[PDB]
């Protein structure tokens, strides 16, 4: 074993590169280190707020990106053109980190060492597929069962469980997953107070951050997919205001051009896994806001080569 090891137990920023090029090159990081991480990180992220609340001064800039389900190989490429993370070039990923594609490992570990390395910096907030049943069924699970085992699986479960459900940035810009309400009348102080440590359950609060996605006609429809609802126009209109905020960004579903803004400029839906599952053709973005002018600038990039193998294989 003359893979990556951690200096003091403890992440560094070449650590970092040097899990990227090993995790590159397709071998695997050693189970203790592995395994260092996530404790580490359980500890980090569960003393979080389940509602993130951070504050870009004038000068400051911060990119968030949503959707990268396993693509690790796109997801160095974000890193090649928009910077490493650091605490100059903070990150937000909204989740979905994991499943669908064939490095999930490698995805979630970089992600989780860049979180042990730039904790005020470096976002995570959870999806709907960083949950045991996504995992059973689209390749998480089988995923780490293969390269670990199922103890390495459940310690993973554990850990999202401590994700925190939404971010907001200056009162003015909030971010999660999936989407608003199956119900009126939520607000952040609700948010901040849901209990997050557990699987989901079937509808309340918490379902939808996860799940529910906007609509283009006014209302709420039942969600297409078994689970939360759409929320049309005017219920982002109605939690805008209750709330005081300038709008939302949330991820969730695929785009053709890596990105949609609906709802009258209020809902902004960024998606950072391109060429979805090897299949759709699709276009991904990043979005980078600013500290002073918190308006969406989106920025588009498409899927690198990675190596064969197959997505959902490990499912
Ligand atoms: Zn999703
Ligand atoms: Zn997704």
């Amino acid at each position: 074993y003359s893979g990556p090891k951690l200096e003091d137990g403890k992440v560094t920023i070449s650590f970092m590169k040097e899990l990227m090029q090993w995790y590159k090159d397709q071998k695997k990081l050693h189970r203790k280190c592995a395994y260092q991480i996530l404790v580490q990180v359980k500890e980090v992220l569960s003393k979080l707020s389940t509602l993130v609340e951070t504050t870009l001064k004038e000068t400051e800039k911060i990119t968030v990106c949503g959707d990268t389900h396993g693509q690790f190989y796109d997801l160095l490429n974000i890193f090649e053109l928009n910077g490493l993370p650091s605490e100059t070039n903070p990150y937000i990923f909204n989740g979905d980190f994991v499943d669908r594609g064939s490095f999930s490992v490698e995805v979630i570990l970089t992600l989780f060492g860049f979180k042990l390395l730039y904790p005020d910096h470096f976002h995570l907030l959870r999806g709907n597929h960083e949950t045991d049943n996504m995992n059973q069924i689209y390749g998480f699970e089988g995923e780490v069962k293969a390269k670990y085992t199922a103890q390495m699986y459940e310690l993973f479960s554990e850990v999202f469980e401590w994700l925190p459900l939404a971010q907001c940035i200056n009162g003015k810009v909030l971010i999660m997953h999936g989407g608003l309400f199956s119900e009126d009348g939520v607000t952040l102080d609700d948010i901040r107070k849901i209990e997050r440590n557990r699987q989901p359950p079937d509808s309340g609060p918490m379902c939808d951050l996860l799940w529910s996605d906007p609509q283009p006609q006014n209302g709420r429809s039942i969600s297409k997919r078994g689970v939360s609802c759409q929320f049309g126009p005017d219920v982002t209109k109605a939690f805008l205001e209750e709330n005081n905020l300038d709008y939302i960004i949330r991820s969730h579903e695929v785009k053709a051009e890596g990105y949609e803004v609906a709802h009258g400029g209020r809902c902004v839906t960024v998606f950072s896994a391109p060429n979805y599952c090897d299949q759709m053709g699709n276009k991904a973005s990043y979005i980078h806001l600013q500290g002073s002018d918190l308006r969406p600038q989106f920025h588009q990039f498409t899927a690198v080569p990675h190596p064969n193998v197959k997505p959902m294989a490990y499912a």
